[PDB]
């Protein structure tokens, strides 16, 4: 229920890190964007 901003989405790459990405400033980073990245 309203998890990561409505820009932050989450999605396993390659080897499977779930990288959290940034559509609004373009900030792909796997560390939780909820957190601090």
């Amino acid at each position: 229920s309203m998890g990561l901003p409505p820009g932050w989405d989450e999605y396993k790459t390659h080897n499977g890190k779930t990288y959290y990405y940034n559509h609004n400033t373009k900030t792909s980073t796997w560390t939780d964007p909820r957190m601090s990245s």
